Protein backbone atom coordinates (compact mmCIF):
# COMPACT_ATOMS: atom_id res chain seq x y z
CA UNK A 1 0.00 0.00 0.00
CA UNK A 2 1.24 3.58 0.86
CA UNK A 3 3.88 2.76 2.66
CA UNK A 4 7.79 4.32 2.78
CA UNK A 5 10.67 1.93 3.41
CA UNK A 6 14.31 2.22 4.00
CA UNK A 7 16.83 -0.80 3.56
CA UNK A 8 20.23 0.37 5.36
CA UNK A 9 22.50 -2.65 3.74
CA UNK A 10 25.86 -3.38 4.48
CA UNK A 11 28.16 -5.56 2.17
CA UNK A 12 30.84 -4.94 0.04
CA UNK A 13 30.11 -6.88 -2.81
CA UNK A 14 26.41 -6.11 -4.92
CA UNK A 15 26.95 -10.02 -6.00
CA UNK A 16 26.66 -11.19 -2.42
CA UNK A 17 24.21 -13.50 -0.74
CA UNK A 18 23.00 -10.16 1.01
CA UNK A 19 22.89 -8.07 -1.80
CA UNK A 20 20.44 -10.58 -3.46
CA UNK A 21 18.06 -10.15 -0.24
CA UNK A 22 18.59 -6.77 -0.53
CA UNK A 23 17.54 -6.65 -3.96
CA UNK A 24 15.03 -8.92 -4.00
CA UNK A 25 13.24 -6.88 -1.01
CA UNK A 26 13.17 -3.58 -3.34
CA UNK A 27 11.91 -5.59 -6.40
CA UNK A 28 9.37 -6.96 -3.98
CA UNK A 29 8.32 -3.77 -2.28
CA UNK A 30 8.23 -1.44 -5.83
CA UNK A 31 5.97 -4.50 -7.13
CA UNK A 32 3.69 -3.87 -3.92
CA UNK A 33 3.58 -0.02 -4.68
CA UNK A 34 6.13 0.67 -1.42
CA UNK A 35 7.92 4.06 -2.08
CA UNK A 36 11.70 2.75 -1.41
CA UNK A 37 14.66 3.72 -0.55
CA UNK A 38 18.55 1.85 0.09
CA UNK A 39 21.43 3.21 2.02
CA UNK A 40 24.65 1.29 0.63
CA UNK A 41 26.64 2.13 3.53
CA UNK A 42 29.62 0.99 1.79
CA UNK A 43 29.43 2.26 -1.75
CA UNK A 44 28.40 5.66 0.08
CA UNK A 45 31.75 5.59 2.65
CA UNK A 46 29.78 6.11 5.51
CA UNK A 47 31.50 7.41 7.82
CA UNK A 48 31.83 4.99 11.29
CA UNK A 49 33.56 7.07 13.54
CA UNK A 50 31.65 9.47 16.39
CA UNK A 51 34.20 12.56 16.01
CA UNK A 52 34.12 16.21 16.92
CA UNK A 53 34.02 16.10 12.81
CA UNK A 54 30.08 15.49 13.34
CA UNK A 55 29.32 18.87 14.78
CA UNK A 56 29.92 22.08 12.56
CA UNK A 57 29.12 24.88 14.79
CA UNK A 58 30.55 26.34 18.20
CA UNK A 59 31.00 23.72 20.78
CA UNK A 60 28.75 23.68 24.42
CA UNK A 61 31.88 22.84 25.83
CA UNK A 62 35.38 23.36 23.52
CA UNK A 63 37.37 21.71 26.91
CA UNK A 64 36.44 18.57 27.14
CA UNK A 65 34.14 16.78 24.31
CA UNK A 66 31.32 14.99 25.58
CA UNK A 67 29.87 13.36 21.84
CA UNK A 68 26.46 12.79 23.31
CA UNK A 69 26.34 15.81 25.02
CA UNK A 70 27.59 17.65 21.92
CA UNK A 71 25.67 16.09 18.98
CA UNK A 72 22.18 16.28 21.20
CA UNK A 73 22.90 20.11 20.89
CA UNK A 74 23.87 20.05 17.32
CA UNK A 75 20.66 18.57 16.95
CA UNK A 76 18.62 20.73 18.06
CA UNK A 77 20.75 23.87 16.50
CA UNK A 78 20.50 21.68 13.59
CA UNK A 79 24.51 22.27 13.36
CA UNK A 80 25.16 17.92 12.58
CA UNK A 81 27.13 17.05 9.30
CA UNK A 82 24.68 16.97 6.63
CA UNK A 83 25.87 13.25 6.40
CA UNK A 84 23.93 12.60 9.43
CA UNK A 85 20.94 15.06 8.67
CA UNK A 86 20.41 12.95 5.31
CA UNK A 87 20.01 9.75 6.76
CA UNK A 88 17.71 11.10 9.68
CA UNK A 89 15.71 12.13 6.74
CA UNK A 90 15.59 8.86 5.41
CA UNK A 91 14.04 7.06 8.77
CA UNK A 92 11.53 10.44 9.34
CA UNK A 93 9.97 9.51 6.10
CA UNK A 94 10.26 5.79 6.96
CA UNK A 95 7.16 3.36 7.72
CA UNK A 96 9.95 0.05 7.79
CA UNK A 97 13.93 0.37 8.73
CA UNK A 98 15.35 -3.26 7.42
CA UNK A 99 18.41 -3.37 8.48
CA UNK A 100 20.33 -5.63 5.36
CA UNK A 101 23.81 -7.79 6.93
CA UNK A 102 26.26 -10.58 7.20
CA UNK A 103 26.41 -11.25 11.42
CA UNK A 104 30.22 -10.26 12.35
CA UNK A 105 31.22 -11.26 15.84
CA UNK A 106 27.60 -11.95 16.70
CA UNK A 107 26.95 -8.36 15.86
CA UNK A 108 26.51 -5.80 12.95
CA UNK A 109 29.80 -4.48 10.84
CA UNK A 110 31.53 -1.80 12.29
CA UNK A 111 29.99 0.65 9.41
CA UNK A 112 26.61 -0.20 10.36
CA UNK A 113 27.46 -0.13 13.91
CA UNK A 114 28.67 3.44 12.70
CA UNK A 115 25.47 4.40 11.46
CA UNK A 116 23.90 3.62 14.45
CA UNK A 117 25.78 5.64 16.88
CA UNK A 118 26.20 8.83 14.54
CA UNK A 119 22.25 8.87 13.15
CA UNK A 120 19.87 7.95 16.09
CA UNK A 121 21.13 10.51 18.38
CA UNK A 122 19.80 12.06 21.34
CA UNK A 123 16.98 14.48 19.98
CA UNK A 124 16.22 12.53 17.44
CA UNK A 125 16.13 8.76 18.32
CA UNK A 126 14.94 9.34 22.15
CA UNK A 127 15.53 11.54 24.92
CA UNK A 128 15.22 11.80 28.47
CA UNK A 129 12.98 10.78 29.55
CA UNK A 130 11.26 9.51 26.10
CA UNK A 131 12.50 6.23 25.26
CA UNK A 132 11.71 2.35 25.29
CA UNK A 133 7.64 2.49 24.78
CA UNK A 134 7.75 6.63 24.59
CA UNK A 135 10.80 6.89 22.09
CA UNK A 136 10.97 9.17 19.49
CA UNK A 137 10.69 6.61 16.94
CA UNK A 138 7.39 5.28 17.93
CA UNK A 139 4.96 4.00 14.82
CA UNK A 140 8.06 2.89 13.13
CA UNK A 141 8.43 -0.86 12.44
CA UNK A 142 12.30 -2.43 12.43
CA UNK A 143 13.21 -5.64 10.92
CA UNK A 144 16.66 -7.07 10.96
CA UNK A 145 17.56 -9.56 7.68
CA UNK A 146 20.78 -11.43 9.48
CA UNK A 147 23.20 -13.87 7.26
CA UNK A 148 25.24 -16.23 9.37
CA UNK A 149 28.28 -18.21 8.60
CA UNK A 150 27.09 -20.79 11.37
CA UNK A 151 24.28 -22.96 10.70
CA UNK A 152 20.71 -22.96 12.42
CA UNK A 153 21.92 -26.13 15.13
CA UNK A 154 24.80 -24.00 15.97
CA UNK A 155 22.56 -21.35 17.01
CA UNK A 156 20.58 -23.59 19.32
CA UNK A 157 20.35 -23.17 23.35
CA UNK A 158 22.58 -26.34 23.43
CA UNK A 159 24.66 -25.67 20.24
CA UNK A 160 28.12 -23.92 20.67
CA UNK A 161 27.28 -20.31 19.85
CA UNK A 162 24.01 -20.33 22.16
CA UNK A 163 20.73 -19.20 21.03
CA UNK A 164 20.04 -17.01 17.65
CA UNK A 165 17.97 -14.92 19.92
CA UNK A 166 20.87 -14.00 22.81
CA UNK A 167 22.90 -11.92 20.15
CA UNK A 168 19.58 -10.17 18.60
CA UNK A 169 18.56 -8.31 22.25
CA UNK A 170 21.71 -5.23 22.16
CA UNK A 171 19.78 -4.55 18.49
CA UNK A 172 16.37 -5.50 18.62
CA UNK A 173 16.05 -4.18 22.64
CA UNK A 174 19.36 -1.81 23.20
CA UNK A 175 18.80 -0.21 20.23
CA UNK A 176 15.33 -0.52 18.00
CA UNK A 177 13.06 -1.00 21.28
CA UNK A 178 14.74 1.90 23.21
CA UNK A 179 14.00 4.74 20.31
CA UNK A 180 10.49 3.33 20.32
CA UNK A 181 10.32 1.16 16.84
CA UNK A 182 8.23 -1.80 17.22
CA UNK A 183 10.38 -4.54 16.17
CA UNK A 184 9.36 -7.51 13.54
CA UNK A 185 10.21 -10.86 14.06
CA UNK A 186 13.74 -11.26 12.51
CA UNK A 187 14.64 -12.77 9.24
CA UNK A 188 18.13 -14.55 9.49
CA UNK A 189 19.36 -16.82 6.76
CA UNK A 190 21.86 -19.22 8.41
CA UNK A 191 24.76 -20.56 6.57
CA UNK A 192 24.13 -19.49 2.81
CA UNK A 193 27.83 -20.68 2.34
CA UNK A 194 27.27 -24.25 3.35
CA UNK A 195 24.06 -24.39 1.74
CA UNK A 196 23.53 -25.91 -1.59
CA UNK A 197 22.29 -23.91 -5.30
CA UNK A 198 18.68 -25.06 -4.62
CA UNK A 199 18.89 -24.16 -0.56
CA UNK A 200 20.07 -20.76 -1.47
CA UNK A 201 17.54 -19.87 -3.46
CA UNK A 202 14.75 -21.00 -1.45
CA UNK A 203 16.29 -18.65 1.22
CA UNK A 204 15.83 -15.57 -1.15
CA UNK A 205 12.19 -17.22 -2.25
CA UNK A 206 11.47 -17.49 1.23
CA UNK A 207 12.57 -13.64 2.05
CA UNK A 208 10.55 -12.27 -1.12
CA UNK A 209 7.77 -14.78 0.28
CA UNK A 210 7.44 -13.05 3.83
CA UNK A 211 7.34 -9.71 2.49
CA UNK A 212 4.37 -9.73 0.32
CA UNK A 213 2.26 -10.17 4.20
CA UNK A 214 4.96 -7.74 5.76
CA UNK A 215 2.28 -5.18 6.59
CA UNK A 216 -0.22 -7.78 8.56
CA UNK A 217 2.65 -8.97 10.52
CA UNK A 218 2.54 -8.16 14.78
CA UNK A 219 5.70 -6.83 16.29
CA UNK A 220 7.44 -9.48 18.39
CA UNK A 221 7.08 -8.89 22.61
CA UNK A 222 10.41 -7.35 22.95
CA UNK A 223 11.10 -8.28 26.22
CA UNK A 224 14.16 -10.51 28.39
CA UNK A 225 11.80 -13.44 28.04
CA UNK A 226 11.71 -13.43 24.36
CA UNK A 227 15.31 -13.39 24.06
CA UNK A 228 16.38 -15.23 26.60
CA UNK A 229 13.49 -17.60 27.83
CA UNK A 230 13.59 -19.35 31.59
CA UNK B 1 56.27 -8.46 35.76
CA UNK B 2 57.30 -10.23 33.28
CA UNK B 3 54.11 -9.50 31.23
CA UNK B 4 52.95 -7.74 28.84
CA UNK B 5 49.42 -5.48 28.46
CA UNK B 6 47.62 -4.06 25.49
CA UNK B 7 45.04 -1.51 26.18
CA UNK B 8 42.98 -0.68 23.48
CA UNK B 9 41.31 2.13 24.00
CA UNK B 10 38.19 4.40 22.80
CA UNK B 11 37.36 7.32 23.71
CA UNK B 12 37.89 11.19 21.71
CA UNK B 13 38.82 12.94 24.76
CA UNK B 14 41.76 12.53 27.05
CA UNK B 15 40.43 14.29 29.77
CA UNK B 16 36.89 12.48 29.72
CA UNK B 17 36.52 9.53 32.54
CA UNK B 18 37.13 6.87 30.32
CA UNK B 19 40.46 8.85 29.60
CA UNK B 20 41.52 8.50 33.37
CA UNK B 21 40.69 5.07 33.32
CA UNK B 22 42.96 4.03 30.71
CA UNK B 23 45.84 6.57 32.22
CA UNK B 24 44.91 5.02 35.93
CA UNK B 25 45.82 1.05 34.12
CA UNK B 26 48.61 2.64 32.43
CA UNK B 27 50.23 4.20 35.54
CA UNK B 28 49.65 0.94 38.33
CA UNK B 29 50.48 -1.56 35.43
CA UNK B 30 53.68 0.22 34.55
CA UNK B 31 54.34 0.45 38.32
CA UNK B 32 53.98 -3.31 38.55
CA UNK B 33 57.00 -3.81 36.12
CA UNK B 34 54.41 -4.95 33.08
CA UNK B 35 55.46 -3.48 29.64
CA UNK B 36 52.17 -0.98 28.37
CA UNK B 37 50.68 -0.21 25.09
CA UNK B 38 47.96 1.03 24.44
CA UNK B 39 45.89 1.55 21.25
CA UNK B 40 44.45 5.00 21.45
CA UNK B 41 42.04 4.36 18.49
CA UNK B 42 40.53 7.63 17.96
CA UNK B 43 43.90 9.03 18.34
CA UNK B 44 45.10 6.96 15.39
CA UNK B 45 42.64 7.55 13.21
CA UNK B 46 41.72 3.86 13.32
CA UNK B 47 40.04 2.52 10.06
CA UNK B 48 36.93 0.75 11.45
CA UNK B 49 35.51 -0.43 7.68
CA UNK B 50 36.31 -4.06 6.49
CA UNK B 51 36.85 -3.05 3.02
CA UNK B 52 39.36 -4.11 -0.16
CA UNK B 53 41.93 -1.69 1.15
CA UNK B 54 42.33 -4.16 3.87
CA UNK B 55 44.60 -6.51 1.57
CA UNK B 56 47.82 -4.92 -0.30
CA UNK B 57 48.63 -6.58 -3.88
CA UNK B 58 46.23 -8.43 -6.09
CA UNK B 59 42.99 -10.13 -4.89
CA UNK B 60 42.58 -13.77 -4.66
CA UNK B 61 39.38 -12.40 -6.86
CA UNK B 62 39.18 -9.47 -8.02
CA UNK B 63 35.69 -10.18 -9.42
CA UNK B 64 33.50 -11.17 -6.30
CA UNK B 65 35.10 -9.57 -3.25
CA UNK B 66 34.58 -11.84 0.16
CA UNK B 67 36.29 -9.63 3.21
CA UNK B 68 36.39 -13.14 5.12
CA UNK B 69 38.28 -15.33 2.37
CA UNK B 70 40.03 -12.29 1.06
CA UNK B 71 41.80 -11.91 4.67
CA UNK B 72 42.52 -15.03 5.61
CA UNK B 73 44.44 -15.39 2.42
CA UNK B 74 46.01 -12.37 3.33
CA UNK B 75 46.64 -13.40 6.41
CA UNK B 76 48.35 -16.64 5.42
CA UNK B 77 50.46 -14.87 2.71
CA UNK B 78 51.46 -11.43 5.06
CA UNK B 79 49.47 -9.31 2.58
CA UNK B 80 46.97 -7.80 4.90
CA UNK B 81 47.11 -3.42 5.20
CA UNK B 82 50.08 -2.92 8.13
CA UNK B 83 47.43 -1.00 10.25
CA UNK B 84 45.78 -4.08 11.13
CA UNK B 85 49.40 -6.40 11.08
CA UNK B 86 50.88 -3.79 13.46
CA UNK B 87 47.41 -4.32 15.76
CA UNK B 88 48.01 -8.23 15.21
CA UNK B 89 51.81 -7.98 16.51
CA UNK B 90 50.64 -5.89 20.09
CA UNK B 91 48.26 -8.32 20.31
CA UNK B 92 50.32 -11.70 19.49
CA UNK B 93 52.81 -10.24 22.02
CA UNK B 94 50.11 -9.33 24.79
CA UNK B 95 49.48 -11.91 28.19
CA UNK B 96 46.46 -9.22 28.82
CA UNK B 97 44.20 -7.29 26.10
CA UNK B 98 42.58 -4.53 28.48
CA UNK B 99 39.21 -2.85 25.88
CA UNK B 100 38.45 0.71 27.53
CA UNK B 101 35.38 1.96 26.36
CA UNK B 102 31.79 3.89 26.89
CA UNK B 103 28.86 1.28 26.27
CA UNK B 104 27.61 2.62 23.21
CA UNK B 105 24.07 1.34 21.82
CA UNK B 106 24.54 -2.14 24.38
CA UNK B 107 28.07 -2.29 22.55
CA UNK B 108 31.34 -1.24 21.76
CA UNK B 109 31.59 2.40 19.88
CA UNK B 110 32.10 1.47 16.20
CA UNK B 111 35.34 2.49 15.78
CA UNK B 112 36.44 -0.29 18.60
CA UNK B 113 34.26 -2.81 16.79
CA UNK B 114 36.17 -1.97 13.34
CA UNK B 115 39.24 -2.80 15.25
CA UNK B 116 37.62 -6.86 16.40
CA UNK B 117 36.60 -6.95 12.64
CA UNK B 118 39.61 -5.99 10.87
CA UNK B 119 42.32 -7.86 13.73
CA UNK B 120 40.88 -10.43 14.70
CA UNK B 121 41.13 -12.06 11.29
CA UNK B 122 40.73 -16.14 10.40
CA UNK B 123 44.07 -17.66 10.10
CA UNK B 124 45.15 -15.11 13.51
CA UNK B 125 42.29 -15.48 15.82
CA UNK B 126 40.39 -18.34 15.20
CA UNK B 127 40.34 -21.06 12.31
CA UNK B 128 37.25 -22.45 10.36
CA UNK B 129 37.39 -24.34 12.00
CA UNK B 130 39.11 -23.05 14.56
CA UNK B 131 37.42 -21.47 17.55
CA UNK B 132 36.23 -21.38 21.48
CA UNK B 133 38.76 -23.71 22.07
CA UNK B 134 40.71 -24.86 19.24
CA UNK B 135 40.95 -21.16 19.48
CA UNK B 136 44.26 -19.21 18.27
CA UNK B 137 44.63 -16.81 21.14
CA UNK B 138 44.25 -19.15 24.02
CA UNK B 139 47.01 -18.56 27.16
CA UNK B 140 45.90 -15.08 26.66
CA UNK B 141 43.59 -12.96 29.30
CA UNK B 142 41.24 -10.05 28.10
CA UNK B 143 38.76 -7.92 30.28
CA UNK B 144 36.38 -4.99 29.36
CA UNK B 145 36.40 -2.24 30.88
CA UNK B 146 32.88 -0.57 30.30
CA UNK B 147 31.29 3.08 31.56
CA UNK B 148 27.48 3.33 30.97
CA UNK B 149 25.22 6.35 30.80
CA UNK B 150 22.62 4.58 32.97
CA UNK B 151 23.21 3.48 36.46
CA UNK B 152 23.26 -0.10 38.07
CA UNK B 153 19.30 -0.13 38.88
CA UNK B 154 18.65 0.09 34.90
CA UNK B 155 21.04 -2.75 34.87
CA UNK B 156 19.07 -5.10 36.98
CA UNK B 157 17.24 -8.09 36.08
CA UNK B 158 14.11 -6.35 35.99
CA UNK B 159 15.48 -2.63 35.02
CA UNK B 160 13.90 -1.43 31.99
CA UNK B 161 18.02 -2.22 30.37
CA UNK B 162 17.86 -6.28 31.69
CA UNK B 163 20.58 -7.31 33.37
CA UNK B 164 24.73 -6.38 32.27
CA UNK B 165 25.55 -9.78 31.37
CA UNK B 166 23.07 -9.82 28.68
CA UNK B 167 24.71 -7.44 26.39
CA UNK B 168 28.25 -8.74 27.22
CA UNK B 169 27.63 -12.11 25.58
CA UNK B 170 28.30 -11.09 21.88
CA UNK B 171 31.78 -9.59 22.93
CA UNK B 172 32.52 -11.88 25.70
CA UNK B 173 31.35 -15.20 24.68
CA UNK B 174 30.92 -14.31 20.85
CA UNK B 175 33.86 -12.41 20.34
CA UNK B 176 36.66 -13.10 23.62
CA UNK B 177 35.68 -16.66 24.33
CA UNK B 178 35.43 -17.61 20.66
CA UNK B 179 39.28 -16.43 19.82
CA UNK B 180 40.31 -18.26 22.82
CA UNK B 181 40.40 -15.77 25.54
CA UNK B 182 40.08 -16.55 29.48
CA UNK B 183 37.82 -13.66 30.25
CA UNK B 184 38.17 -11.66 33.41
CA UNK B 185 35.36 -10.53 35.11
CA UNK B 186 34.53 -6.93 33.51
CA UNK B 187 34.95 -3.51 35.28
CA UNK B 188 31.26 -1.87 34.82
CA UNK B 189 31.60 1.98 35.78
CA UNK B 190 28.15 2.86 35.62
CA UNK B 191 26.75 5.88 35.00
CA UNK B 192 29.55 8.44 35.48
CA UNK B 193 27.95 11.55 34.31
CA UNK B 194 26.11 12.02 37.09
CA UNK B 195 28.50 12.02 39.36
CA UNK B 196 29.56 13.15 42.43
CA UNK B 197 33.72 14.53 41.86
CA UNK B 198 33.87 12.43 44.89
CA UNK B 199 32.32 8.98 43.73
CA UNK B 200 33.98 9.19 40.41
CA UNK B 201 37.16 8.46 42.41
CA UNK B 202 35.82 5.42 44.49
CA UNK B 203 35.27 3.79 40.81
CA UNK B 204 38.40 5.15 39.56
CA UNK B 205 40.17 3.43 42.72
CA UNK B 206 38.28 0.31 42.83
CA UNK B 207 39.81 -0.20 39.04
CA UNK B 208 43.43 1.05 40.39
CA UNK B 209 43.26 -1.15 43.36
CA UNK B 210 42.03 -4.18 41.29
CA UNK B 211 44.69 -3.80 39.06
CA UNK B 212 47.08 -4.54 42.07
CA UNK B 213 46.05 -8.00 42.01
CA UNK B 214 45.30 -8.93 38.48
CA UNK B 215 47.10 -11.48 37.43
CA UNK B 216 46.01 -13.74 40.50
CA UNK B 217 42.08 -13.38 39.64
CA UNK B 218 40.09 -16.44 38.18
CA UNK B 219 38.84 -15.92 34.38
CA UNK B 220 34.43 -15.99 34.88
CA UNK B 221 33.35 -19.13 33.10
CA UNK B 222 32.47 -17.99 29.93
CA UNK B 223 29.65 -19.99 29.04
CA UNK B 224 25.24 -19.34 28.26
CA UNK B 225 25.12 -20.18 31.77
CA UNK B 226 27.37 -17.53 33.23
CA UNK B 227 25.37 -14.43 31.08
CA UNK B 228 21.49 -15.64 30.84
CA UNK B 229 21.08 -18.79 33.95
CA UNK B 230 20.42 -18.83 37.56
C1 LIG C 1 34.71 -10.05 10.39
C2 LIG C 1 33.70 -11.20 10.28
C3 LIG C 1 33.02 -11.60 11.42
C4 LIG C 1 32.06 -12.65 11.33
N1 LIG C 1 31.44 -13.00 12.45
C5 LIG C 1 30.46 -14.00 12.43
C6 LIG C 1 29.77 -14.36 13.59
O1 LIG C 1 29.87 -13.83 14.72
N2 LIG C 1 28.81 -15.39 13.50
C7 LIG C 1 28.63 -16.07 12.32
O2 LIG C 1 27.76 -17.01 12.28
N3 LIG C 1 29.28 -15.66 11.19
C8 LIG C 1 30.20 -14.59 11.25
N4 LIG C 1 30.87 -14.31 10.09
C9 LIG C 1 30.51 -15.00 8.84
C10 LIG C 1 29.48 -14.08 8.01
O3 LIG C 1 28.37 -13.75 8.87
C11 LIG C 1 29.07 -14.83 6.74
O4 LIG C 1 30.23 -14.97 5.90
C12 LIG C 1 28.00 -13.95 5.96
O5 LIG C 1 26.78 -13.92 6.74
C13 LIG C 1 27.55 -14.66 4.69
O6 LIG C 1 26.90 -13.75 3.77
P1 LIG C 1 27.39 -13.30 2.35
O7 LIG C 1 26.41 -12.45 1.75
O8 LIG C 1 28.74 -12.65 2.34
O9 LIG C 1 27.45 -14.82 1.63
P2 LIG C 1 28.14 -14.92 0.15
O10 LIG C 1 29.59 -15.48 0.27
O11 LIG C 1 28.07 -13.89 -0.85
O12 LIG C 1 27.11 -16.01 -0.44
C14 LIG C 1 27.19 -17.40 -0.34
C15 LIG C 1 26.78 -17.86 -1.72
O13 LIG C 1 25.48 -17.38 -2.08
C16 LIG C 1 25.56 -17.15 -3.46
N5 LIG C 1 24.47 -16.33 -3.96
C17 LIG C 1 24.46 -14.96 -4.11
N6 LIG C 1 23.25 -14.62 -4.61
C18 LIG C 1 22.49 -15.75 -4.73
C19 LIG C 1 21.19 -15.98 -5.17
N7 LIG C 1 20.46 -14.96 -5.62
N8 LIG C 1 20.69 -17.28 -5.19
C20 LIG C 1 21.45 -18.35 -4.80
N9 LIG C 1 22.74 -18.08 -4.34
C21 LIG C 1 23.24 -16.83 -4.32
C22 LIG C 1 26.91 -16.51 -3.68
O14 LIG C 1 27.33 -16.46 -5.04
C23 LIG C 1 27.77 -17.37 -2.80
O15 LIG C 1 28.27 -18.48 -3.52
C24 LIG C 1 31.82 -13.26 10.12
C25 LIG C 1 32.48 -12.84 9.02
C26 LIG C 1 33.45 -11.81 9.08
C27 LIG C 1 34.17 -11.40 7.81
C1 LIG D 1 26.25 7.00 20.66
C2 LIG D 1 26.08 6.75 22.15
C3 LIG D 1 25.43 5.57 22.50
C4 LIG D 1 25.25 5.30 23.92
N1 LIG D 1 24.67 4.12 24.29
C5 LIG D 1 24.51 3.79 25.65
C6 LIG D 1 23.98 2.56 26.01
O1 LIG D 1 23.58 1.68 25.20
N2 LIG D 1 23.76 2.29 27.38
C7 LIG D 1 24.19 3.17 28.35
O2 LIG D 1 24.04 2.86 29.55
N3 LIG D 1 24.78 4.33 27.99
C8 LIG D 1 24.98 4.66 26.62
N4 LIG D 1 25.55 5.87 26.25
C9 LIG D 1 26.10 6.85 27.25
C10 LIG D 1 27.64 6.55 27.47
O3 LIG D 1 27.92 5.16 27.66
C11 LIG D 1 28.18 7.48 28.55
O4 LIG D 1 28.00 8.81 28.14
C12 LIG D 1 29.69 7.32 28.82
O5 LIG D 1 29.88 6.02 29.27
C13 LIG D 1 30.26 8.23 29.95
O6 LIG D 1 31.73 7.99 30.09
P1 LIG D 1 32.64 9.17 29.61
O7 LIG D 1 34.09 8.80 29.75
O8 LIG D 1 32.42 9.64 28.17
O9 LIG D 1 32.18 10.24 30.79
P2 LIG D 1 32.68 11.75 30.81
O10 LIG D 1 31.54 12.70 30.49
O11 LIG D 1 33.91 12.09 30.02
O12 LIG D 1 33.06 11.80 32.39
C14 LIG D 1 32.21 11.96 33.50
C15 LIG D 1 32.89 13.07 34.33
O13 LIG D 1 34.09 12.62 34.96
C16 LIG D 1 35.05 13.67 34.88
N5 LIG D 1 36.39 13.12 35.07
C17 LIG D 1 37.42 12.97 34.19
N6 LIG D 1 38.44 12.40 34.87
C18 LIG D 1 38.06 12.20 36.16
C19 LIG D 1 38.68 11.67 37.29
N7 LIG D 1 40.00 11.47 37.30
N8 LIG D 1 37.98 11.59 38.49
C20 LIG D 1 36.69 12.06 38.59
N9 LIG D 1 36.10 12.59 37.47
C21 LIG D 1 36.76 12.65 36.29
C22 LIG D 1 34.86 14.33 33.56
O14 LIG D 1 35.47 15.61 33.59
C23 LIG D 1 33.33 14.29 33.49
O15 LIG D 1 32.75 15.44 34.05
C24 LIG D 1 25.71 6.21 24.87
C25 LIG D 1 26.37 7.36 24.48
C26 LIG D 1 26.50 7.68 23.11
C27 LIG D 1 27.18 9.00 22.69
C1 LIG E 1 34.01 -15.97 10.47
O1 LIG E 1 33.28 -17.03 9.82
C2 LIG E 1 32.42 -17.72 10.64
C3 LIG E 1 31.70 -18.80 10.16
C4 LIG E 1 30.88 -19.40 11.09
C5 LIG E 1 30.74 -18.97 12.41
O2 LIG E 1 29.83 -19.79 13.06
C6 LIG E 1 29.37 -19.97 14.39
C7 LIG E 1 31.48 -17.86 12.87
C8 LIG E 1 31.49 -17.24 14.24
C9 LIG E 1 30.63 -17.84 15.30
C10 LIG E 1 32.30 -16.13 14.55
C11 LIG E 1 33.09 -15.64 13.52
O3 LIG E 1 33.87 -14.66 13.63
N1 LIG E 1 33.06 -16.19 12.31
C12 LIG E 1 32.31 -17.26 11.95
C1 LIG F 1 23.80 9.69 27.51
O1 LIG F 1 22.92 8.69 26.95
C2 LIG F 1 22.44 7.55 27.56
C3 LIG F 1 22.29 7.33 28.94
C4 LIG F 1 21.74 6.13 29.38
C5 LIG F 1 21.34 5.14 28.47
O2 LIG F 1 20.82 3.91 28.88
C6 LIG F 1 20.48 3.56 30.22
C7 LIG F 1 21.50 5.36 27.09
C8 LIG F 1 21.13 4.40 26.01
C9 LIG F 1 20.52 3.03 26.15
C10 LIG F 1 21.31 4.78 24.71
C11 LIG F 1 21.85 5.99 24.40
O3 LIG F 1 22.01 6.25 23.19
N1 LIG F 1 22.20 6.86 25.37
C12 LIG F 1 22.04 6.58 26.66
ZN1 LIG G 1 12.72 -4.69 23.86
ZN1 LIG H 1 31.97 -17.99 26.55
Amino acid sequence: AGKKVLIVYAHQEPKSFNGSLKNVAVDELSRQGCTVTVSDLYAMNFEPRATDKDITGTLSNPEVFNYGVETHEAYKQRSLASDITDEQKKVREADLVIFQFPLYWFSVPAILKGWMDRVLCQGFAFDIPGFYDSGLLQGKLALLSVTTGGTAEMYTKTGVNGDSRYFLWPLQHGTLHFCGFKVLAPQISFAPEIASEEERKGMVAAWSQRLQTIWKEEPIPCTAHWHFGQ
